[PDB]
């Protein structure tokens, strides 16, 4: 029931920026496979079967990285290396396609979900933002969960788990009366982008895990510039609560922000240890550096 | 309402091929703009909203020509040549999105659409071969013609020419009863590939417009193996006539075929007539040789 | 021996739009080919060897179009169709190197050249704007006359034509004594780049031939802002006047500006007529 | 004076990816910039000024990142973010050249070398093989100390290293008289490429930094398919060492591989905690790991 995903791709570098100048920042490398497939994996993981690149004039590398490459795939036959020839031919099952659509100005995440709004015509749609990666473990992964629970409640989901109380000038955060347990989708009552640190309806930061419907495409077209002159998503949701219900989910996995050159590190030495043919030697690598 | 077009981009240009080395046959320059947006101006002026091309990794340039150039834009305001600056910003209306799919390999016209399937949906599509240009007259276009034909008849519609009996060899050719007037659909009971001159059902040739339900997505998924090499769109017709009925719309206008290196020429003479601004100059330049 | 050529390939296509909008300038199809490949089988034809692109971020079509097409070459291998294999796999010669550097901000005509100063280093070059085709005569092509004549004169050949006096508004002029005969050199008192309609010394313009000594690296390392805050190559050629004889070579060949519309559509025409497998039906499409 | 460095980036990344199916191998992220930068802004701090590249059609983001980015520039002006434009400018010093030559089949790493012959002229050339990070925390760049060797001994300089009696046949191994000292040359009898673990003169093996007389373009246009159908240098530096005294320059620094995954892994640990604005806080992640 809920198939598309929109990615926006379509900032700059910026936060990232020596290392995005000359390739974009989705498709730097974490542990040996660019940061963007962790989150496309996640997605599909979760029954997704059409992902909607909203991306830049100068990111072709990522729509080229989800498709197949002739001189290198020959390369990999004239080298008798048929190992990697599937990792670089089945990155993405057959039945999942890849859409391209162009942002023309970067004038926020709202403008750039705004801009999928002719492939998602009608249909429920999730946003993942491909800033953020979401390591789970046991069983199914907390989008999975988001999805199931949009289905039999039909309300808009929203990911969140708690911070501290000073970087949450940083994130959206989510008014709400108790915070959900962990894997459970408690109803939320206000949402705001820029909350100033103290004046902060809860400590639940929005994650960047979204299940949204189609309507939202009609609140992103009348929703005012604020929030920093860009048109901003999470007021768009707010105007979705004056009539439709939408609920906070509190994930059960661990987040990391590869938007942060710092958080980017963070998911290197993280996702290197739960890599399953050099976490090991990874580990050892580390005990020997002081 | 039949909105989205699907322009199958994918082919590397072969027949074209010392130009289209190293940019799309697509992107060569009839008179002083690209042929793919002859085909994208003639779509938008016939209710298309949503431009669907079907791409390979090469063919960057002709999604950027629908996109915004921030380096051009800023130098052809810094040069007070607010001219150029308003055709290309609004190559087309902001109702019209181009949304892009890729071809993992080329196998055939109908494989190109087939890509499609997702983007389409459900909904009545036109497709619309960007290797042959429309010129029309006075009134509406002929994809106009076809498309409010189409709605109401809710049989399929496929644009016919007739061309001398020795290039039946070359095209895809229809069988019916008598042939339909200029402007007008007769019903057809056949369809044949590459038929060799001289056993061909008609002199009818597909020019390579069409509109067609979202149903012969399901078809091309299970079309013969290929009519030549690969998969062919013409094949996945001829199954859609055991079911439901298919019509051949005679058009008014004249076309050009951009594939063919001779066509190409013919087209530049003849859209470079119909200049608004150069188009006398030209004349005078011709009349002018030896 | 004169081996090197120079094709300031960094400008923006403003002239030419929307054609270059999303493609070069350079790679504008002039029949069945890009233009860059005619202003290259030009250098080539008078024996240079080591093309030299200043090139822009936005132009890796001409590097790509002067290489192997991996993809196309190995389709058209295995399909065994020679003809089109032909047409892409030799454009230029195996001797012929194809060199780039980034223009890193385009700062006018003279900065452009001065950025290929390393890889010209101490070697007299040829510069060619290929902006400007000039097709080629009867047997000889203007640009080896040229060589030839900076090979015996030793001094800087600079190509010109005449123009219409009221156009003469937008090239470089060049002032003469007795006004160069075609295919002739004729000594030259000054330059001056877009000089007003009257008050200009001729009516012969900088056509977008030059050969020059790598001197006019030195000059052009001086040479102010002379146009729109734009550094000029003819404002170097001037400096130049000053201490070296300079000489101006008339054009035997005819010239289009594929800058202009109407230039590009003319060339389209000619080149048109006189292709190989073409003109002959081409000739036939015209008459109907 | 020795001031033109010939890289050889033509090669795609099948060692490592899929890291590098759709940016190159040479534009693989350590800590927070592309691999290339380390490898040119060591040759730079040895006094290179023309960075020659042999390179290859999918390369294009090399060049992009050793020039100016118009819209990237502009828009960290606008924000009067001095920081981060900083870190895009002047990647290094206005004084220095980069030049692009295309290596049309990849027949070798001397057949690489050979196709940047009509830009090294007749002027003595390092050549810094990229993949191969070299990290010199003494003070002066093991570059430096084998550039000035060159000029003193007017001896061919080829840096080497010990690696373990087993691994020695990825390498090329060098023939060593009296086995040299660290961050000092040896005259060497002779070289070998790749040899059999057995058939090895030494444990030392060729790293990457080569210092070389124009002699070689001259010897490299000459010598025949070595190990595999690939036109070794190695073997090019033999033919040298036939006629001109070539000496053996051991490394003073510490190496990288981001060929191999953990070279890689390796690299961004190291660069990662001698980071100045990171370093401190990367030093506390990696301490709460466990
Ligand atoms: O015009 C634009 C602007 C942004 N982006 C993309 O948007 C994503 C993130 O948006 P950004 O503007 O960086 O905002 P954030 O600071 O990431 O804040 C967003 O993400 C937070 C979690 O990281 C949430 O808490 C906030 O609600 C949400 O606004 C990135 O992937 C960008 O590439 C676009 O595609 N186009
Ligand atoms: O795998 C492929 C093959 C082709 N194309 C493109 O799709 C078009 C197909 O044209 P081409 O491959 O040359 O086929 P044609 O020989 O033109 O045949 C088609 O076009 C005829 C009219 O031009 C019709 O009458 C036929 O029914 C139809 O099969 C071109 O624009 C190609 O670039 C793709 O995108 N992918
Ligand atoms: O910073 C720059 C400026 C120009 N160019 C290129 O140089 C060529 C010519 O530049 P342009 O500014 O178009 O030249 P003009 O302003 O027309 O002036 C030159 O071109 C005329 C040829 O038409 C001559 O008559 C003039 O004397 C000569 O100075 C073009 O291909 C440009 O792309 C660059 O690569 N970088
Ligand atoms: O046709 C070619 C072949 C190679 N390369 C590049 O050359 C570099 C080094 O060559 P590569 O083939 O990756 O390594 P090997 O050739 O296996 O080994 C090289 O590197 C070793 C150290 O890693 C040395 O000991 C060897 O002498 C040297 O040949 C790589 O970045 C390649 O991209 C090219 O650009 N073009």
């Amino acid at each position: 029931m809920i198939k598309k995903a929109v990615l926006p791709v379509a900032g700059l570098g910026t936060r990232f920026l020596p290392a995005s100048k000359s390739i974009p920042k989705e498709m730097v490398t974490v542990v040996d496979r660019p940061a963007i497939e962790y989150v496309v994996r996640e997605a599909v993981e979760a029954g997704i079967e059409q992902i909607i690149l909203v991306t830049h004039s100068s990111k072709a590398s990522i729509e080229n990285y989800f498709d197949r490459n002739f001189e290198l795939e020959t390369t990999l036959e004239q080298k008798k290396k048929f190992d990697l020839l599937a990792e670089i031919t089945q990155i993405v099952p057959e039945h999942v396609s890849v859409i391209s659509v162009r942002q023309p100005q970067p004038l926020g995440l709202g403008h750039a979900v705004l801009c999928a709004k002719s492939v998602v015509g009608e249909d429920d749609f999730a946003v993942l933002l491909p800033d953020v990666l979401v390591k789970d473990g046991s069983g199914q992964n907390d989008l999975s969960r988001m999805i199931s629970r949009y289905n039999s409640s039909q309300a808009a989901q929203i990911m969140v788990e708690a911070v501290p109380d000073h970087l949450v000038d940083q994130y959206g955060i989510v008014d709400v009366a108790q915070s959900p347990n962990e894997g459970e989708s408690i109803a939320m009552q206000g949402i705001v982008e820029k909350p100033p640190v103290g004046a902060a309806p809860s400590n639940l930061s929005v994650v960047g895990r979204y299940v949204l419907p189609a309507k939202i495409m009609q609140l992103l077209e009348n929703t005012p510039k604020g929030a920093g002159n860009e048109i901003q998503l999470t007021d768009a949701i707010a105007m979705l609560q004056d009539t439709d219900t939408v609920e906070a989910y509190r994930m059960q996995g661990q987040t990391f922000d590869c938007g942060s050159k710092l958080g980017y590190l963070k998911a290197v030495l993280h996702y290197g240890l739960e890599h399953p043919k050099l976490g090991m030697e990874f580990k050892q690598l580390i005990l020997e550096l002081k």
